[PDB]
């Protein structure tokens, strides 16, 4: 069925209908498709899912120019530890994520693989069936009871990750992002955001370090601004984008409870601002709105109303892609995209509508999605949601 009581607007004349260039993909409209993990992905190996994720992706690349941003993808298999999310460090993944690149590119638009740890949020079970770590930056604070009680009866506790386990990583990370360059994507996402290993970096709650990963500003962004530079140097800052979420507290993340969270992130952003300035922009930075400090909450709820995200853009002069409740909420973003460096990913509302940048251009009905089947091992509420001139020919408009 459509959304029931939404009143689309038709978006064609702002800005999220001109082009931008992002790195080096010239983009025909500003609608992004934000990170969104579907656990399609097959076990054993963390495969993208070989039935399903090259027509999942085809469908959501159909309009020309679009900017698309994979699911989060594992550098490798201590990132991981959901048995269902796909990774990016083998010759049976790269197989399949060249076959959905190539897809893309064929419908004339751009992908983008977020490159993902986990840290505290991967399942501690897992991990130790596999003879992995359960990582994160301390490990005296755990992100919730259910997690450190999984980890002990695993007997894989939660251990604060050494210096020379953070430069393992990060050599994973700059391997990972070769793998997708040469498998053919545009660029890289690195996911610093929603409560994942580097935000579990950034967030001094998580963060309990008084090494120089920990215990200052400075401190707790070291992680995410080394991972920045070795992936800058690795493929080139063109091909680098940067995801934070600084008012957010899904994975036990502090938001703006913590007095000193915007500053952290301010510091970010100024270190990226360095950098561009001397030589090395990063392609984008993606920032996800207080408007949704937890994705699992249905729009509306969990909206965090005591800080903006509108500080960014005094410190970082690039590209800046929005996410988070725009979908239902045309007006905020016909504000929004008057600012000319402004994307706005839409990230549920892509999930359920192939077309959705169609739908948005014209102020066409959407499609309500399914929550029940975000996570499913399902073509159904993956592949099977209609375009608008489907839908009407299920007679949705009735
Ligand atoms: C099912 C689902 C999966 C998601 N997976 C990811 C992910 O892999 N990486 C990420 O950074 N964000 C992820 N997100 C967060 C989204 O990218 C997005 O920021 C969020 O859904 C808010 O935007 P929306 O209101 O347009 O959905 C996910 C969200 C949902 C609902
Ligand atoms: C629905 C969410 C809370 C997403 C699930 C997986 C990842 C990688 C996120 O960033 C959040
Ligand atoms: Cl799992
Ligand atoms: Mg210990
Ligand atoms: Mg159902
Ligand atoms: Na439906
Ligand atoms: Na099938």
């Amino acid at each position: 069925s459509f959304v029931k009581d939404f009143k689309p607007q038709a978006l064609g004349d702002t800005n999220l209908f001109k082009p931008i260039k992002i790195g080096n993909n010239e983009l025909l409209h500003r609608a992004v498709i934000p990170p969104l993990t579907r656990m399609r992905a097959l076990h054993p190996g963390n495969i993208p899912n070989r039935d399903w994720a090259v027509e999942y992706y085809t469908q959501r690349a159909q309009r020309p120019g679009t900017m698309i941003i994979t699911e989060g993808a594992f550098i490798s298999p201590q990132a991981g530890g959901y048995d269902n999310a796909p990774g990016v460090w083998s010759e049976e993944q790269m197989v399949e994520w060249t076959k959905i690149f190539n897809a893309i590119h064929e419908k004339k638009s751009f992908v983008w693989v977020q490159l993902l740890v986990l840290g505290w949020a991967a399942f501690p079970d897992n991990l130790a069936r596999d003879g992995l770590r359960y990582d994160s930056a301390s490990d005296n604070v755990f992100m919730d009871a259910e997690q450190e009680a999984k980890a002990k009866k695993a007997n894989n506790p939660q251990h604060s990750l050494t210096k020379d386990e953070i430069k393992q990583y990060i050599k994973e990370y700059v391997q990972a992002a070769k793998n997708s360059i040469a498998a053919g994507a545009d660029g890289v996402e690195i996911h610093s955001a929603n409560g994942y290993l580097l935000n579990q970096f950034l967030d001094p709650h998580s963060n309990t370090r008084t090494d120089e990963y920990g215990g200052s500003i400075e401190n707790r962004a070291r992680f995410t601004l080394e991972v920045v530079d070795a992936l800058v140097e690795a493929i080139g800052h063109e091909k680098v984008g940067l995801r934070l979420s600084p008012y957010g507290v899904f994975n036990s993340m502090s938001g703006g409870a913590e007095t000193g969270i915007v500053a952290q992130y301010a510091y970010v952003a100024g270190e990226l601002e360095k950098r561009a300035k001397a030589g090395k922009r990063l392609a984008f930075v993606h920032l996800v709105e207080p408007r949704v400090t937890n994705p699992f909450l249905t729009e509306g709820e969990g909206e965090y109303e005591g800080g903006s995200n509108d500080f960014v853009y005094s410190i970082w002069k690039g590209p800046v892609i929005r996410a988070g409740n725009f979908a239902l909420h045309p007006e905020v973003v016909r504000e929004e995209v008057k600012d000319k460096r402004t994307l706005i990913g839409y990230g549920r509302f892509f999930i359920s509508n192939p077309d959705l940048v169609d739908r948005l251009e014209k102020g066409l009905p959407l499609n309500k999605y399914d929550r029940d089947t975000f996570y499913q091992m399902s073509a159904h509420g993956y592949i099977d949601y209609p375009t608008y001139e489907e839908a009407l020919k299920l007679g949705w408009d009735k």
